[PDB]
């Protein structure tokens, strides 16, 4: 037992991280087969960052302007092209450590692991949720761009995120691996705002089930609510509506604990209205929404 | 910016994980050079688990009784020996993926990454602190024994923990890699209690500095306290005494923020006496003590 925020093992992704330099800008790239993927803003300069024309900037580049380093070995760039907000650098060597992989785009409310990297060297791994407002609450410093987010299923790495920028509020924005931004963000040197965020209700309920499985039961009660009466309370506290699909997704956890989803919903209503009265749930004094039902089943089955 | 619980990249340790089976018990082992390390309780049975004589149990074993599997390859055991509560299985092949490593024992209050593994296959990575009472609050299921904890410095893996057991309270106990338990625990099938725990004061202060660096300032005040007056409050709330060495260790963070350690101590006193009044610090509604000063400097420099 126990319940911890838990990342996927990062080895398969570590073997794909390289350093990419253009001019005086260094960031990370992802080396899969004979292509290195990185943020296109590597080609921007201080003179042209407020609103770059990236098409013009790339036309003016040559292969030799890109310095790609895999550990202590320079990789020769033999082609370059733009893919939305990502650059694809074709190199003369296929990465021998290329895992089985896919490029997936994730939905708000889903989680993934981030391998934070600097100068092409992995520094740390943590778990993040894609927020309803298409930001992530990460931990990224200067030089972290090109760090990626991923999930692993069997032996296959599903890449879902590449890091591009930090918003004024200190949250993070980036793209899928096709170079399409999550959310209404653009890769220029401007202060941009995310939409209003909301709490991921289905995840809060999953975490409450995790708590029960781990022996935290104080917040349980004999009451049940209707889906509609619950959603009335949800709206009031800036929680997303709970749907029948969510109820279905929570089915395994409901079966394991013997607590119906609408029974647990009555607990959540009570916690929203009354707070915790000095108590904690799984070591937290607030309601946690960055664990999916899948994440819970992984540690609690 | 941002501040997340962050594990070390796990690749170097992933390349060392194997499966060890004796009889009907399967758990994990750590394969370094030509030795596999695992918990000695792999040789216990349901008939003899309340209080095994491990010396007798090992005398009755042969090399062929140990089945060691590295991925899809059986490793031939050519020697076996006991090292306190660890078994050392000499194998006929040196692990080609052996990193530079050390076996260190850690102190209470220090952190490390855990690579949770089942059937010799890495499942997840998370960060833990060694508690004052020599337990860890981990996430471990049946089959997780032999999973290891570690820190990485440059290219060198410092192994500090191997997992052996779960206490009745749901916290975890294990050994260093020399097979010596952390705390007053023994590897038998009995319910054992840890000593009373305490809060790691120096870590709480480090995390408060992290918060300031990340723009959380509401808990700051114009007051300073003496070390002795602070320790009077610490004792009252089951916090460890703060020492001058701790003040010194916090020096870089104090310099970075311009807030003297004894200034921050006045904030901590106020938070202990008054609570947060509905507010949060770095996304938490309680005071967090599982980040060391080093951990903070890593994400906040
Ligand atoms: C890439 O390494 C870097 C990562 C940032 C640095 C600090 N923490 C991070 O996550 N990205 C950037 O610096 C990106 C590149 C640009 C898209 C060109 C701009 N940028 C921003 O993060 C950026 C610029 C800017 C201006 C005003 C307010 C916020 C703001 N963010
Ligand atoms: C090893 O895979 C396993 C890991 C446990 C299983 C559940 N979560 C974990 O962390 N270890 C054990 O099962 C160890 C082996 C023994 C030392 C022989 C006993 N054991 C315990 O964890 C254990 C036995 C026992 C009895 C009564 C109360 C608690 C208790 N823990
Ligand atoms: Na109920
Ligand atoms: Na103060």
């Amino acid at each position: 037992s126990g319940f911890r925020k838990m990342a996927f093992p990062s080895g398969k992704v570590e073997g794909c991280m390289v350093q990419v330099t253009c001019g005086t800008t260094t960031l990370n790239g992802l080396w899969l087969d004979d292509v290195v993927y990185c943020p296109r803003h590597v080609i921007c300069t201080s003179e042209d960052m407020l609103n770059p024309n990236y098409e013009d900037l790339l036309i003016r580049k040559s292969n030799h302007n890109f310095l790609v380093q895999a550990g202590n070995v320079q990789l020769r760039v033999i082609g370059h092209s733009m893919q939305n907000c990502v650059l694809k650098l074709k190199v003369d060597t296929a990465n021998p450590k290329t895992p089985k992989y896919k490029f997936v785009r994730i939905q708000p409310g889903q989680t993934f692991s981030v391998l934070a990297c600097y100068n092409g060297s992995p520094s740390g791994v943590y778990q993040c949720a894609m927020r309803p407002n298409f930001t992530i609450k990460g931990s990224f410093l200067n030089g972290s761009c090109g760090s990626v987010g991923f999930n692993i299923d069997y032996d296959c790495v599903s890449f879902c995120y590449m890091h591009h920028m930090e918003l004024p509020t200190g949250v993070h924005a980036g793209t899928d691996l096709e170079g399409n931004f999550y959310g209404p963000f653009v890769d220029r040197q401007t202060a941009q705002a995310a939409g209003t965020d909301t709490t991921i209700t289905v995840n809060v309920l999953a975490w409450l089930y995790a708590a029960v499985i781990n022996g935290d039961r104080w917040f349980l009660n004999r009451f049940t609510t209707t889906l509609n009466d619950f959603n009335l309370v949800a709206m009031k506290y800036n929680y997303e509506p709970l749907t029948q699909d969510h109820v279905d997704i929570l089915g395994p956890l409901s079966a394991q604990t013997g607590i119906a989803v609408l029974d647990m919903c009555a607990s959540l209503k009570e916690l929203l209205q009354n707070g915790m009265n000095g108590r904690t749930i799984l070591g937290s004094a607030l309601l946690e929404d960055e664990f999916t039902p899948f994440d819970v089943v992984r540690q609690c089955s």
